[PDB]
DNA sequence: CCGGAGCGTTCAGCGTTCGTTTATCTCCCCCTGGCACTGTCATCTCCGTCAGACCGTCGCA
DNA sequence: TGCGACGGTCTGACGCTCTACACAGTGCCAGGGGGAGATAAACGAACGCTGAACGCTCCGG
């Protein structure tokens, strides 16, 4: 498997894989239910449909296999080999291959210069074609057939002279015989007007006669190849008048008798001859073309595989007829047009048999050609074939196409062995790395281990007596289940996995019951509720399996998320609240036994036990020897005239008892912390243990908090009474007022002294300051003792709106249709809404579940994007030698006289890794390439720097890949990152995780459409697509002076730049509202208008670091907007993905096409090759385009065609004749091999293990 | 004190019975050919995607 | 040729199981060729009958 190659096949390749011909359209026999002879389902061509046997019936065993029977010819082997053996139809006429004819240009290639309306004309039986024509001979004789044809013009002359002559010898004899007859008055007037219209139909008839040799001749004298016409009269008249002159033809013959005298590379010559001199579109037709005769120039695929002679058969296992129960048949729609392209093949050889006319010859020819067409694309043209009169029938490319295709649902994700599924419970008693899963669940799971150990531990006799005790289900079974699960772990997987901890690796045990039992610290990581929520678990196999499991994949070792390394592990719900009421103040709550001196903490203990000390009281306690103490303990000290250092025995502390016992959960080596914990400071306390102790004592320490927290939240006392949410007593004179307020305006309004608009605006006005001010009249009124408080301000659960909407009133709700309704909801949920109020909350509800729905699934089609665009991105090196980075600003917005670091730090400059040293006062301040934490960043922003030159991978210049330096360390783990870790696939999919969390939507348009850019996840995949915005505001291209243009049809702005530089002019719509001056001076740097700048211009006039820059910060922008946290070279690599192109011009000596898609590896080697050989480089602009753009454009044509366009990157592969080597992840999974990235890496799956000799030496 | 008779086992004469074929005689399946007043143009699709792009196409300028 | 615009073309439109179904209006027979099954015979084979015949222990007058 070096590479996988794709091309044209001709008619040799489609016979050499045939094993027979497929000369009948039945399929099997109607009584004997056995495959007919050499028809489809063939067993003489497609192998035997049985084992060892043949169609006769003789030839019975296995023995004498693999031989050709003497009566029917059937080869005896497996009946597998039906899956693999295919055979062929031989056409009676030749039909082209629908992918080609009526396609892109790119795929139709316009090979021979014919329009698609011309080429459909032509071969779909309408018009002749003219194939070869005797161009030499022709002009050779020209005076002969001049001659010729004068004759006939004279002689046709004379003619006519002699019939007048005769007509008029005719009327003077009738007028002369019919005015000497006299047998009426004027009977000569009627005679001689028949006369005269007798003559004037003559005279019409012999003028269309002339026309119709003058339109003969003018047609054959502007007669060249590749010439249709739609008269078939027409070319009649031709071929009976001019014979042995020109040669015509009719369909797909007329192709491939013009592709067998086709001269492609003269045509390649004159196309380039176009390029040099050419202007307008049909200079990019002169481009297009040519590149499809390159495409058949330089590889070694010839065309005559652009029209086809045989017809391949998919091996009838892959189109199977199968038995249903009932006598019943289910057969494939392949079947059906197979057997229709074989009645209409018969039935043209039929015809071609015997004498008949062309006209039925063509339409027979013309419905073969469309039951090839519908073979291969059914309703590529059309109306699709339908059969039963219900939906179109199945064809070859629609199982290579879209969701119900081979490469999504097949390849990429398929079914499972040795898998399960059940709702999950919570378990607290687990540990970290635990799950419980039930008795019949893991013994079915581990069934075949269950019989091995049955077998070894003598309890069944052999194989199939333990597989009937295990189906029976007895007791020892279930001891030998306990006895196998042990140290055999299993993944346990939730469906939407939107991020990399959805696949978790956990020890089993056997619980009862029928539910999965998993932990509560590990269920936000899995985004699973208790509400209902099926887990799939499925079982590592092997020893490598199980070791990945056990390594990459334990629960105990995912604490941090790989988004933005903060923790996830560290779920909030009970435990956050039991932590905080016990850490928590002595703030409203009647503080017994507080102010006293205890000896110890078991003391204060029993004291609490006893009742006259609560667990929050400001009481001073002794620590024992090897207490650390606070951090803030440092500075103060014990008074004494000896020396004495507190680090390391006892002191006296003054603290509650609560965070005595919290700090007892906590390690003996971690400083004691003695501020209330709540949620916040939970994950400053989880993420420094995960980065300053082992994994064993972090798991033990998150188990111990989480059990405290559980306990403590017990006896918090939490609930929920109807006097628990209070509503503010200055709620009912507060809106009393605002409703007198109200009726003042409304009574004030029904004069018409104001407008509705304006009435309605200051009404939400006044009712959004009326919702504010109760919304502070309710945080005033709450104390701090209170659950639903004390489970708000804990972090616990719940928000502050929520609790405004259930405690005061619920606000302005928006109407359908996004405005809102004047009036509000002055109701609170506790005192309870009233009808119509109810209704009005109801339209804002399922506007937001109908959002939620489709934010869910726009945000895995984006997740789905950027995965394929940006795999093949992996840590393939140590270290660089690179000292270039990015400058990124460290501290901003200083005050006078003082300097603070940067807001968004944690995401921006943390675990990056410096380019080069810094100094400020001729001393290092931190080393060069190391990950930068919270200390070193407080040293730099003291001591007085300013910005940061960090090691970034947009930067990163390494031969392959990208190394592990420039990426910086990994935030999954926190340490620096492996070679051989997915970067790409990591940072797709912490992109698109947040997508369903976003939850945005534009709140009110304001009356006006088009005045606001696209906000939330539409802003982010029309950021990662590169698509120009809603709303776009242009860029000054230089600085000089700018002024507007006040147009009435149009508005009209027009800088001038200084420097003699060339004026540029812009055209605004009248609804502008832009910012700069008229007549002022401008630079490049600002927006003329207010809008969302375009990042093609930004690239163009400012440079890639600049749109670098813009595309991260406005990304992050919307994204921090919510709240969610994503670390920049998440985005930086896709960024970088999406910078990889360059467009090129004037590439008339690096000899290829201009102004087409060169990735820029490519580009520069062939500059390098192009000034080895002394000539001058071409010119090349950087290109940014979409994620889409970018994943279709790919070198591996597996990965393109698993990805959204599925039939287009087909043809053009086999066109362009191109093979892909099989690096990247998409092609290793569709073929079956190691992905090359992690464990699958050449450099780790390339050592020897054996044991040392002093290990041999002891045993 | 061998001699004969009865008994055990083992083979050559012709005498009948099987093991496996063969052509002829009913019953059925399956494919090609005949019908002679005249009778010479069907058929319903497809709408309240959808969202914007990509692209060629095409008449106006 | 540049212009918008007119139009066709084309693509996907998060994830799983618990659940999970099937599918409907217009002819007829005679003459002839093959192979499936029943028939009665046939050339060759071996299958039995004929006890005879060789040889042994044998009780024996
Ligand atoms: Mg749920
Ligand atoms: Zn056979
Ligand atoms: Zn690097």
């Amino acid at each position: 498997f070096d590479e996988l190659r794709i091309g044209l096949a001709t008619a040799d390749d489609i016979r050499q894989w045939s094993h027979g011909e497929v000369k009948k359209p039945e399929t099997i026999n109607y009584r004997t239910l056995k495959p007919e002879k050499d028809g489809l389902f063939c067993e003489k061509i497609f192998g035997p449909t049985r084992d060892w046997e043949c169609y006769c019936g003789k030839y019975k065993r296995v023995r004498f296999k693999g031989i050709i029977c003497e009566r029917c010819g059937v080869e005896v082997t497996r009946a597998k080999v039906r899956r693999e053996r295919m055979g062929h139809i031989e056409l009676a006429a030749p039909v082209t291959h629908i992918w080609y004819f009526k396609g892109v240009p790119s795929r139709l290639g316009y090979l021979l210069d014919l329009a698609p309306k011309d080429l459909e004309k032509v071969i779909y039986f309408a018009a002749y074609m003219i194939t070869f024509v005797d161009e030499e001979r022709r002009t050779r004789d020209l005076p002969s057939l001049e001659a010729h044809v004068s004759v006939e013009r004279q002689q046709i002359e004379q003619r006519r002279d002699s019939d007048l002559e005769a007509r008029a010898k005719k009327l003077e004899t009738d007028l002369a015989e019919l005015e000497a007859e006299g047998a009426k008055a004027d009977v000569r007037r009627k005679v001689r007007e028949g006369a005269e219209r007798e003559m004037k139909q003559l005279r019409d008839r012999a003028q269309r006669e002339i026309d119709r040799l003058d339109e003969v001749w003018n047609r054959f004298k502007n007669l060249k190849v590749q010439d249709l016409e739609g008269d078939e009269l027409l070319y009649r008249e031709l071929r009976d008048r001019f014979g042995t002159y020109f040669d015509g033809s009719m369909g797909a013959a007329a192709l491939q008798k013009r592709l067998e005298s086709f001269d492609l590379d003269e045509e390649a010559e004159r196309l380039r001859e176009i390029i040099r001199t050419g202007k307008g579109q049909k200079k990019t037709r002169a481009l297009k073309r040519l590149k499809v005769v390159s495409a058949f120039l330089q590889t070694s695929n010839s065309p005559k595989g652009m029209v086809l002679d045989c017809v391949p058969v998919i091996p009838p296992d892959l189109r199977p007829m199968v038995q249903l129960d009932g006598g019943r048949f289910a057969t494939s729609d392949l079947n059906d047009l197979y057997r229709r392209v074989i009645n209409r093949n018969n039935r043209l050889k039929r015809l071609l048999d015997l004498g008949a006319p062309e006209i039925i010859v063509n339409n027979e020819k013309r419905m073969l050609q469309e039951a090839v067409d519908a073979l291969f694309d059914n309703g590529r043209r059309g109306r699709p074939v339908t059969g039963p009169g219900n939906r179109p029938l199945k064809s070859l490319s629609d199982m290579l196409k879209g969701k119900q295709g081979r490469f999504r649902q097949n390849l990429l994700g398929k079914r499972v062995d040795y898998s399960a599924r059940s709702v999950i419970v919570v378990g607290p008693q687990l540990k970290l790395h635990q799950c419980g899963l039930p008795k019949a669940m893991a013994l079915e799971l581990f069934k075949p281990f269950v019989m091995k150990r049955l077998v070894d531990l003598n309890h069944a006799q052999n194989i199939k007596s333990a597989k009937r005790m295990v189906e029976r289900g007895r007791t020892v079974v279930y001891d030998v289940l306990e006895e196998v699960i042990a140290e055999h772990p299993v993944l346990l997987n939730r469906a939407p996995t939107l991020h990399r901890l959805g696949i978790q690796a956990f020890e089993p045990q056997l619980v009862e019951g029928k539910a999965i039992q998993i932990h509560p610290l590990v269920c936000t990581a899995f985004n699973a509720d208790f509400d209902g929520d099926q887990m799939a678990v499925h079982l590592p196999l092997s020893a490598e399996a199980q070791a990945e499991a056990r390594i990459l994949m334990l629960s105990s070792n995912n604490i941090l998320k790989p988004a933005d390394g903060r923790p996830v592990t560290m779920p909030t719900q009970d435990m956050v609240l039991g932590l905080f009421f016990l850490t928590t103040d002595s703030e409203g709550r009647s503080p017994k036994g507080e102010g006293r001196a205890f000896g110890s903490s078991a003391e204060a203990i029993m004291a609490f036990d006893a009742g006259d000390l609560t667990l929050q009281a400001k009481i001073d306690i002794r620590f024992p020897v090897g207490t650390i103490p606070p951090r803030g303990f440092e500075p103060p000290a014990r008074e004494e005239g000896e020396p004495e250092w507190q680090q390391g025995d006892t002191f006296t502390l003054k603290t509650t008892l609560g965070r005595a016992l919290f700090n007892e959960l906590l390690p003996e080596d971690y400083p004691f912390v003695d501020y209330e914990v709540g949620k916040k400071q939970l994950s400053e306390i989880v993420n420094d243990l995960a980065e300053r102790y082992p994994k064993v004592i972090v798991a033990a320490t998150l188990d111990n908090l989480k059990a405290a927290g559980f306990f403590w939240a017990t006896r918090s006392g939490v609930t929920v009474a109807i006097s628990d949410i209070v509503v503010p007593d200055a709620k009912k004179e507060i809106v009393k007022g605002y409703e007198g307020q109200d009726e003042k305006v409304q009574k004030q309004y029904e004069r018409g002294l104001i407008t509705k608009e304006e009435r309605t605006q200051e009404l939400i006005a006044i009712w959004t300051k009326a919702t504010n001010e109760v919304a502070e009249a309710m945080n005033d009124n709450f104390p701090k003792t209170n659950p639903v408080s004390m489970m708000v301000n804990s972090g616990a659960r719940g928000n502050m709106m929520q609790m405004r909407q259930i405690a005061g009133m619920r606000g302005l709700v928006s109407n359908a249709k996004n405005e809102t309704i004047p009036r509000p909801i002055k109701a609170s949920f506790r005192e309870g809404l009233s009808v119509l109020e109810y209704f009005i909350s109801t339209h804002g509800a399922r506007k937001g579940l109908a959002d939620t729905a489709l934010r869910t699934a726009d945000s895995g089609y984006l997740t789905r994007r950027l995965v394929d665009v940006s795999q093949d991105v992996i840590i393939r090196e140590e270290d660089c030698g690179t000292e270039r980075g990015l400058k990124l600003p460290i501290a901003t917005r200083d005050a006078d006289g003082t300097l603070r670091k940067a807001e968004d730090v944690e995401t921006s400059v943390y675990a990056r890794m410096l380019a080069e040293d810094v100094v400020i006062d001729g001393k290092v301040i931190a080393p060069a390439n190391v990950d930068l934490g919270d200390v070193l960043i407080d040293a730099l922003v003291a001591h007085g720097v300013e910005e940061v030159k960090t090691r970034s991978i947009l930067t990163c210049e390494s031969q392959v890949g990208t190394c592990a330096m420039c990426y910086g360390r990994s935030l999954a783990t926190g340490k620096l990152v492996d070679i051989g870790e997915a970067v790409g696939i990591i940072a797709a999919q912490s992109i698109g995780e947040p997508g369903t969390q976003l939850t945005m939507r534009t709140f009110h348009t304001g009356g006006v459409a088009g005045d606001d850019i696209t906000q939330g996840l539409p802003r982010v995949v029309e950021l990662f697509e590169a698509r120009t915005p809603k709303g776009v505001a242009p860029i000054s291209e230089a600085s000089g002076r700018v002024r507007i243009e006040e147009t009435e049809k149009t508005k009209k702005i027009v800088v001038t730049p200084d420097d003699g530089s060339d004026e540029t002019a812009f055209p605004i719509s009248k609804r502008a509202r832009l910012l700069v001056g008229e007549g002022d001076h401008v630079e490049v740097g600002q927006k003329l208008t207010v809008g969302a700048t375009n990042p093609h211009d930004v690239l163009r006039i400012l440079g890639q670091r600049a749109v670098q820059v813009h595309l991260v910060g406005e990304v992050q922008k919307v994204y921090n907007s919510q709240g969610v946290s994503i670390h920049d070279k998440h985005i930086e690599i896709i960024i970088r993905q999406m910078l990889r192109r360059v467009t090129i011009i004037e590439s008339g000596d690096a000899e290829l096409l201009p102004g087409e898609l060169v990735e820029r590896t490519k580009f520069e080697t062939e500059n390098r090759r192009v000034v080895q050989e002394g000539g001058h480089p071409a010119s090349g602009r950087p290109q940014l385009m979409g994620i889409t753009k970018a994943s279709l454009a790919t070198e591996s044509w597996l990965s393109a065609a698993s990805f959204q366009e599925t039939t287009r990157v087909l043809t053009d592969a086999a066109i362009n004749a191109k093979s892909d080597s099989l690096i990247g992840l998409k092609e290793n999974v569709i073929i079956g091999k190691l992905i090359p990235a992690g464990t699958g890496l050449s450099r780790y799956r390339n050592i020897r293990v054996e044991p040392t000799e002093e290990a041999k030496a002891a045993m």
